[PDB]
């Protein structure tokens, strides 16, 4: 299940530079593992929003998605 999860990533990260940006990260979030509603979210993607950079590293995402 954890490989399921990198490679959805790598989907939108073509180039694989290891960043998305936090607009990613929910069309990944809301295509897989809908345990979740669009609101639960949007709520904690505020504490995942980008950096002053505008960038969100995926990578440290895949172990936060792969918890219980």
């Amino acid at each position: 299940s954890e490989e399921e999860i990198r490679e959805a990533f790598r989907v939108f990260d073509k180039d694989g530079n290891g960043y998305i940006s936090a607009a990613e990260l929910r069309h990944v979030m809301t295509n897989l593992r809908e345990k979740l509603t669009d609101e639960e979210v949007d709520e904690m993607i505020r504490e995942a929003d980008i950096d002053g950079d505008g960038q969100v590293n995926y990578e440290e995402f895949v172990q936060m998605m792969t918890a219980k």
